[PDB]
C-alpha cells in the first residue's frame, strides 16, 4: 500500500556530483576558468541566511564560485538596482539571483529589480523575458525556475510520460505555480491551474494523475482527494508543532504511486537545478 | 432554453463609439495631445494592405492619429531594426505594431524583430516582455494580444462572474490560446488548457462553465461535449465553400454552432462574434498606451 517515495536528498546528490564533474573538466580544457555564481540578499531573514548557506555549500562542492553580497535592511531600490547592474558589467560573474522575499524598512518593487537583472545570468529564471519564453513554449533559450525545474525533474524519476496525463497545479506564484503550470503545459500535459479563489477544489485535485501542489498551507490537500496512482510533488515547507509539507503526506502515500516527502523532496532539488543553471549560463559564456 | 447570441459587432461598434468619446475628452483636457499608433509593413501583400487600411480607418474615426510606413520588400533585418528602434524612442508615438507576416526578399527573423519591440508601446502584445507581464498577473499596464482581449470582453458582457468558475481553453497558440488561459487565471477562473495531444477532449470540454475554443480545427467541438450552461467563445475562422452564399463561401467556427446554442447560455457566432472585436480591441490597448504616456 505504500507510494513509492521519491528520494530528492539522492536524486540531487546523482545531479551534484555530475554536475562537478562537467566543472572539473571545463577547467582541464580551458585552465584557470572559474563558473561563478551571486546571490544578492537584502536584510538578515534566518531562513534566507539558511537557503543561502545551502546554495554557496552545493556551489563550492561543485567547484563553483559562489559569491554572497548582504545588503542591510536600510537599503533602498536604487541601491539595489546599483548592485543588479554591477554584476550585469562584471564579466567574470556567468549567473546571479535575488534572494526573496527582500527584506527592507523601504518599498522596493520586486518585479523592477529583478527585471533589471541581464537574462543570459538570470539563473533563477525570474526575469519577465525568461517567463514570458517559458510561458508561449519557447524552451531553446530561457532560464526556467528552480524550484519547478526540480519538480519536473522528479516527475521524470518516475518513467511515467507526461503527454497526455491531466495534471494538476495547486498554486500559481510566479515562483513555483505558475511556471509549473508552463513547464508540464509545453511537455504535453493538460494542465488545470488551481488557487485561492477555486471551488471545490478537492474535487479539481481528484482529477490529477500529476499533482504538483505549491501552496504554503500546512498538511491542506489531504490524502482522499488525492487520485489512486498518482504522482504527488509536494513544494511546501511549512514550520508546526517540525517541517511539514502542503500535501497530508501520510494520508496522501497510500493513495499515490509515487510522492515527495517534505523534507528531503523538492528542496534539495531547487538546490541542484539552480547549480544545473549556473553551469549552463558558464558553459554559454565560453562562445 | 437557446444561447443568447454575443454579437460581437454591435459589442465592437459600442467599444469603437466609446473610445472615441475618450479621446476626444483627453484632447479637451490636455491640449494639442494626440494619442498615436504605428503600424509598419515589410512588403506589399494584398491581404496585409487590406488588414492595415481597416485598422487606419477605425483609428482615424476614433481620433487616434495612425502612421503608416510601408517598406519595400527589397528591405533588410538591419532596415528593419532601425524602424522599430526609432518608433521605440519617437516619444510621440505611444504604441506600433509590426504586421505580419513580413513580405521581404531577404531572410529576416521575425521573432527578434518583434522582440525589438519597447514593451511599453507593444499594443499587438506578443514580445516575450509583454507576454511574461501578463502571464505572471501584471494586468493592470500590459497590453493584452487582442483576439484574447476580445474574448475577456465578449465574457463580461454576459454579467456572469469569472472567479471561481472551471473554465477551459482548447488551444495554447502566442496569438490566442496562452494569452487566453493567463486573462482567464488572472481573473480568478480555474483554467483547464488542452490541445492536440489531449486525451478525452470531449470530457475535458464537458467541465467548462467557460469555453474558449481557438483551434483552427472546422467545427471540431461538437454541442454534445458542452456544458448546459456553459459560455462559448468561438475563435475559429474555418473557409468552407457554398454557392448559397454571396461570395461562393461560408465561415464557421471552431465549435458546432447550431448544436452547441441548444446547451450554451451564452455562445459566440461565426461570422459577427470575437472577429469584429479584433481591431476595436487593438485600439482600445492604443489608447491605454496613450494614457499611461499621458502620467
Ligand atoms: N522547495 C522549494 O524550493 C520552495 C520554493 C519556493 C516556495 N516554497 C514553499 O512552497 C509553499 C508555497 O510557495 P510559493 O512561493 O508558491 O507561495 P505564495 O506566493 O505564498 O503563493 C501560494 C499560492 O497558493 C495558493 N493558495 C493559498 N491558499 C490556497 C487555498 N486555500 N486553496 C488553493 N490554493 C491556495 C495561492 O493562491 P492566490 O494566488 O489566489 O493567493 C497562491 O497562488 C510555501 O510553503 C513555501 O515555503 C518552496
Ligand atoms: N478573428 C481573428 O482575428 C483571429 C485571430 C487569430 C486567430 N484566429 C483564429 O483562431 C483559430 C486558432 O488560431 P491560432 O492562431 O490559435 O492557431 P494555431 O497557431 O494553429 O494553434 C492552434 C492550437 O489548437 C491546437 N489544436 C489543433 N488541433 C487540435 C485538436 N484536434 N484538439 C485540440 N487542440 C487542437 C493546437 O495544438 P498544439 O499546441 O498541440 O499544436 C494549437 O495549440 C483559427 O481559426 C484562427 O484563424 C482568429
Ligand atoms: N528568488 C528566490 N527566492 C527563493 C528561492 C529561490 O529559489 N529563489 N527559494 C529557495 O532556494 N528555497 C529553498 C528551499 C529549500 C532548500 C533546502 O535545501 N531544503 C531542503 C533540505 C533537503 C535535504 O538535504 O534533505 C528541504 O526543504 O527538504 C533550499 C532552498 C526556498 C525559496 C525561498 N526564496
Amino acid at each position: 500500500a505504500p507510494a513509492e517515495i521519491l528520494n530528492g536528498k539522492e536524486i540531487s546528490a546523482q545531479i551534484r556530483a555530475r554536475l562537478k564533474n562537467q566543472v572539473t573538466q571545463l577547467k582541464e580544457q580551458v585552465p584557470g576558468f572559474t563558473p561563478r555564481l551571486a546571490i544578492l540578499q537584502v536584510g538578515n531573514r534566518d531562513d534566507s541566511n539558511l537557503y543561502i548557506n545551502v546554495k554557496l555549500k552545493a556551489a563550492e562542492e561543485i567547484g563553483i564560485k559562489a559569491t554572497h553580497i548582504k545588503l542591510p535592511r536600510t537599503t533602498t531600490e536604487s541601491e539595489v538596482m546599483k548592485y543588479i547592474t554591477s554584476l550585469n558589467e562584471d564579466s567574470t560573474v556567468h549567473g546571479f539571483l535575488v534572494q526573496l522575499p527582500l527584506d527592507s524598512e523601504n518599498s522596493i518593487n520586486t518585479e523592477e529589480v529583478i527585471n533589471a537583472i541581464a537574462p543570459e545570468k538570470d539563473v533563477d529564471g525570474l526575469t519577465s523575458i525568461n517567463a514570458g519564453r517559458l510561458a508561449r513554449g519557447d524552451l531553446n533559450d530561457c532560464f526556467i525556475p528552480c524550484t519547478p525545474k526540480g519538480c519536473l525533474e522528479l516527475i521524470k524519476e518516475t518513467g511515467v510520460p507526461i503527454a497526455g496525463r491531466h495534471a494538476v497545479v495547486v498554486g500559481r506564484s510566479k515562483i513555483v505555480g505558475a511556471p509549473m503550470h508552463d513547464l508540464l503545459l509545453w511537455n504535453n500535459a493538460t494542465v488545470t491551474t488551481c488557487h485561492s479563489k477555486t471551488a471545490h477544489l478537492d474535487e479539481e485535485v481528484n482529477k490529477g494523475d500529476i499533482l504538483v501542489v505549491a501552496t504554503g498551507q500546512p498538511e491542506m490537500v489531504k490524502g482522499e482527494w488525492i487520485k489512486p496512482g498518482a504522482i504527488v510533488i509536494d513544494c511546501g515547507i511549512n514550520y508546526v508543532p517540525k517541517v511539514v509539507g502542503d500535501v497530508a503526506y501520510d494520508e496522501a502515500k497510500e493513495r499515490a504511486s509515487f510522492i515527495t516527502p517534505v523534507p528531503g523532496g523538492v528542496g534539495p532539488m531547487t538546490v541542484a537545478m539552480l547549480m544545473q543553471s549556473t553551469v549552463e549560463s558558464a558553459k554559454r559564456f565560453l562562445e
